[PDB]
């Protein structure tokens, strides 16, 4: 009797047990969830990781660069959940951009830009093109997103492809609702992942980091409610929300687990 | 074991059958929660109205033009749910506006605005502001609204209360943040209330009445999963979903349940 | 040969050198407008410091609480350009709110928001109800404004009249529009006048002195082009930008004379 | 004495006689500026165009999808203009989509995606990091845009194209402001162009050439002031408005000449 109870849910980006999306397939099992998970190349690695979820999950090869993976996806999906049964939910957590592209903004080449944009902008609708034609009416498609609204230092390209990503979702929704499918996004506040703290640690240089730490300190000053960068659990719970049944009339939109920081000025 | 088991939740605006609210106290009562109601002038009329929801709840007198009723609203509160007890949601849904103000524009006099923008915006500090101290952390006020972003024929002043009660919602997230409480609207799509169907009917003329529903019918349209004026439920659920713990990191923010049509231009 | 040459203007708000208005009116003497100007109350004050303007212009008392003032308004600025002409411009740059309003937003009474929504948001009405008869078309009616999107400290109920302000002109817009006539608002960073000085120097208290000083030192970070709050230059600049025939594509708008700071996170 | 009297102005996008640009040119050699001007490949075509502007300008080949013409630009444009001058003025009405891109959103390969946001969003970067090295302080980048918040039918992989657009133009003004240059977009309204009338016609496809005119009509009802789409000269108006030292405290921002649509929900 949990929020997601008896629900079929797709669960795609885990890749070590601080990704936002291992803490969205956790909630999800302990909210009644039957979930299949998709991995990106390293393959062993995910399956050790997700050995550490509440229950055991079926796990699948997805580079959404591959268009041979996203034409296999839904044969794959509904063989792993049985035929005759649909998804009920989608989890896009999928995001990338090359070292050139969050050096400065004018240094970054096209070839690593539209990259960026193929796997954390294109691949939302990649999914959607896929896994619709196997999901149920009342079914939820989510995607991972972070506000793009206001130019920030650091994240410069991966921002861009936000904005782009969050334009894809609208157009989506139009498509999820003839399936009678909803489409939506969660913009999230910084949270503390093993990229985050490389970057912040100064990976991509000092300046990225000092930059990428001073928008973590604001963040919690901004948010009326706080915010805990190294708590991904109040997005999961968002994410899970959207798959559940208790927001049915909201479809193309973003709904922000930022601890309220982007409805302030300071 | 329902989605706000437990929880003791405050409801303004039941007058009919018809109101938002009155679906909202329904599906919060279907979903385990204690519910304390709020009604203003016709209070036998709402008592019989409030017999017909799935629970017996206590009716409390609530003006929020009337500065003692607000005074003593805590108080009137603590003696119905018990002493040493506090309320875990706020429910807003409460808004008016003078036959002047929804008459061409430049028509309305101050005095109906004010009127109007006193119980549209003003009241939701009012309600925040006696309601809070007697609220628990983790708590939820939840106000009634319509997107103000655009301006539309005929709601005129009452899409100027919005765009105030918008901006005051992110004022009452700031102090509703220091007792652990979060302040949320949900922006509802063309619902057909008593009100709703006689400005349809040409109660407010025939101009009035003929923009009205071309606006129902465009939200149809625009809405990639529909949009039914006649059900009021994909708004009460979604009000119970900021209610919950499903949505703890989303403060001073707009939750839209208009079935997507705000994210979409045609 | 100037911006504004031959164009006749209503120019309202002036009250001391520092006032906004004050330096719209100076830009838009030097192009070649010909000015009418609006006071209020304390007129032998006004006079004396609109003295200073590069030419003469005829001060016409105008308190926008008065209906008396608004009725006659039309009357006596015709009776100033002359019988046959017709205004060309109007600049509303009128703005209050009592000390409890800007004291805790929860302790601002009604009555003394009431009276700061008056004569800030519902005055931008009032003003085009009076003026759009005697506009020609082509006409441009601006008013002024600073961005309520996001909450901040200190100014609570001045930005939820503001966020009406906004909502108000939209209105005015499609009511303008029937006249050929253009309404936008002007969204300005922090200006340094004789009230923003005295409110920083600690007159409306500490906290909010403290508040507002952090507010202005954010603003020129966060401007790529930066911003100095002693310079109303570039924000009169702006509405005669807009006064002119040079944005002729733009009504219901806001225009962000803000350095670019309501583009960037930090 | 004209808006842009002495500015050095480089224009691209000229291609026909409809084209945005061929009327920002028009436009911005009437106010007294000295162009530069670039096209792509179909130069003999271009050159026969520009022969109709009110004066003689120099002609430079630029394919933002050339890495040697971005290099080899500034040298170009400097042995056009005359050594130690710089440019005042750049302005970017660069865009294109494959077939695919604007057929189902679904069926759109990244290939056709991707060449289609390297030319309309990621050239908008490339144009600035060539050309502000040989921009003088107080110069003015200015860039082509249709407005993206909300999703609509046929446009589909441009508008998301768009949406890009939008937040690469926040980050160039970032490295604009350090050489005390504004950067800005003009969200114009539909505008009858070769393109624009082709697609109409039935080009791409019945249903997408009733969805463009349907889009067109509903934003001349939308418009407050009106839309004129066989009238490109509101939007050039704009563009050199933003050109001048009329709007100086502006960058980053998306200036509205749609006719006031944008602001309207109907
Ligand atoms: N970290 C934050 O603070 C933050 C905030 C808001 C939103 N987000 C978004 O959340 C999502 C997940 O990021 P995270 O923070 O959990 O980090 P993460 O590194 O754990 O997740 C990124 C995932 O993308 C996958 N991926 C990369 N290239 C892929 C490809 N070609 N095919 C398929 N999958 C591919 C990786 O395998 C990985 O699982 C991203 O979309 C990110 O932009 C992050
Ligand atoms: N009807 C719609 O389509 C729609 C859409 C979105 C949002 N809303 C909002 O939902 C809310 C409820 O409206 P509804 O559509 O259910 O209509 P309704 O008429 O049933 O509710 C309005 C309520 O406001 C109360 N009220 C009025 N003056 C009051 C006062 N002085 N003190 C206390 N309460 C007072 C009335 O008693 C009534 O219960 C309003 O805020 C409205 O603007 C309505
Ligand atoms: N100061 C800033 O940083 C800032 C920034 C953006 C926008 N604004 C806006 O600019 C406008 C002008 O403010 P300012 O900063 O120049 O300060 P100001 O004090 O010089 O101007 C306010 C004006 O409002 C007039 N006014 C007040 N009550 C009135 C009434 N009843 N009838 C008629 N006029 C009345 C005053 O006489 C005065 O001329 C206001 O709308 C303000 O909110 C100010
Ligand atoms: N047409 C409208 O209604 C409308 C509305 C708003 C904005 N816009 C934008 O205005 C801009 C100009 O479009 P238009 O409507 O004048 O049409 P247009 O076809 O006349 O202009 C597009 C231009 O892009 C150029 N271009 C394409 N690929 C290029 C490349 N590889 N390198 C360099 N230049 C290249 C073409 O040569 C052409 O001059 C575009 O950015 C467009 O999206 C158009
Ligand atoms: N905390 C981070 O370092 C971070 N990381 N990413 C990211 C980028 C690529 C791949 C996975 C995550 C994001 O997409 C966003 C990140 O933090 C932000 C950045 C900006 C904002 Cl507004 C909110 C959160
Ligand atoms: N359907 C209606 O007639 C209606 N009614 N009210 C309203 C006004 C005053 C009191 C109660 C409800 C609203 O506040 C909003 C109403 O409908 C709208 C109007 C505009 C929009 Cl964007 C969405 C819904
Ligand atoms: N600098 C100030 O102190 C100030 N003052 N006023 C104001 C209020 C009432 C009357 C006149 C001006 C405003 O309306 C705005 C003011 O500064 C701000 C405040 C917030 C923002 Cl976003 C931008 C500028
Ligand atoms: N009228 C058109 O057909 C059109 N064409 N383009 C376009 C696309 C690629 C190259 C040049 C122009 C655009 O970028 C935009 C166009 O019209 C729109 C479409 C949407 C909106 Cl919101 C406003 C105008």
């Amino acid at each position: 009797t949990g929020l997601l109870d008896g629900k079929r849910i797709l669960v795609s980006g885990i890749i070590t047990d601080s990704s936002i999306a291992f803490h969205i397939a956790r909630v999800a099992q302990e909210e009644g969830a039957q979930l299949v998970l998709t991995g990106f190349d390293r393959l062993r690695l995910i399956q050790r990781i997700t050995d550490r979820l509440p229950a055991k999950a079926p796990l699948l090869e997805l580079d959404v660069q591959n268009e041979e993976h996203l034409a296999s996806l839904a044969g794959r999906v509904t063989e792993a959940i049985g035929a005759g049964n649909k998804l009920d939910g989608v989890v896009h957590s999928i995001g990338f951009m090359p070292q050139t592209g969050m050096n400065p903004f004018f240094d970054a080449p096209y070839a690593d830009v539209s990259k960026g944009i193929h796997i954390s902008a294109y691949s939302y609708a990649s999914m959607a093109k896929a896994l619709l034609p196997i999901m149920n009416p009342g079914g939820s498609i989510v995607g991972m997103d972070f506000d793009p609204s206001r130019a920030m230092p650091a994240y410069n390209w991966m921002t861009v492809a936000k904005s782009a990503l969050e334009s894809v979702n609208r157009f989506v929704a139009r498509e999820a609702g003839k399936y009678g499918v909803r489409s939506n996004l969660v913009a999230a506040g910084p949270i503390r992942t093993l990229a985050m703290s490389a970057i912040v640690g100064g990976a991509l240089g000092e300046e990225a980091g000092a930059q990428i730490q001073l928008l973590e300190e604001g963040w919690d000053q901004r948010a009326p409610i706080g915010w805990n960068m190294k708590d991904a659990t109040p997005v999961a719970k968002t994410v899970c929300a959207l798959l559940s049944d208790w927001l049915p009339a909201t479809t193309g939109d973003i709904i922000y687990a930022d601890g309220g920081a982007h409805t302030q000025l300071l």
